[PDB]
């Protein structure tokens, strides 16, 4: 669910706010089209594609679905007790959190004009 | 709930992204005031008024309430097993999805400046 | 939960829309950094800090957590039947609703450019 994704992010990028990732580029936190602005934005595009695949499971609603994971400080693991939807969503969140940790953050791509940059 | 509304939209307007409707005009996806910018925006205003009416039912929370509906490809139906809140919310979502299918989409009303257009 | 906070606001500031508070300053409805733009924005900053403290309770997710409160027209009370997470979240929402009622609303701080005002 949304809060668990937020906490995963806090596990891997403890210095940045969840808000820095909530409105970046063409895909982070909002938007589903256009050319990704930079590598971080690409991470968000992959995450978006990942959630769309999980939504194919009947009744699977990513932002609302609770799952079992663990952050053993810096390290993320999706636990084996998860159902199909949970496990899928947990995987999507995990991979994105790790993707966000490696990508550089360009302050200029924060809170951009979707009409001007997103195709 | 939010995901079911998203899927209703995908049933009736399969070509557009849910994101195209999430930030349009003065009423689509956000905002509750000002003069609607075009016919599509009017659809969103009617939907907003519809959710406010459903919220009069104790404990009825539109974006969170799950309901029974079906999309038999292009066609939408709210199933008879729904409680009062569910049935109401399902109706609101159904009528808007169909409204969105007929209204033309003006690219210029996407992600507008609420301060500049919304009274 | 989100809808209950919205209703608390409607209890204390019946004249304004929930939307007027959903995108104001650096902290209302979104953003977690920068210098608060005015007293209303400070209310939102305190509310944000309050939710972060409640999130320390295992499994406590503010926007999703349902609680027991009552609005006896103008007056707000968090009922004694709430668990730790509920009671905390209810308190955060109550204090903010009352804070919003006293602070003046500056139309110029609505839907601002986060890049330009938020540090
Ligand atoms: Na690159
Ligand atoms: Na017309
Ligand atoms: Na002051």
């Amino acid at each position: 669910n949304l809060y668990q994704f937020k906490n995963m992010i806090k596990c891997t990028v403890p210095s940045r706010s969840w808000w820095d990732f909530a409105d970046y580029g063409c895909y982070c936190g909002r938007g589903g089209s256009g050319t990704p602005v930079d590598d971080l934005d690409r991470c968000c595009q992959v995450h978006d594609n990942c959630y769309n695949e999980a939504e194919k499971i009947s009744g699977c609603w990513p932002y609302f679905k609770t799952y079992s994971y663990e952050c053993s400080q810096g390290t993320l693991t999706c636990k084996g007790d998860n159902n199909a939807c949970a496990a899928s969503v947990c995987d999507c969140d995990r991979l994105a959190a790790i993707c966000f940790a490696g990508a550089p953050y360009n302050d200029n791509n924060y809170n951009i004009d979707l009409k001007a940059r997103c195709q």
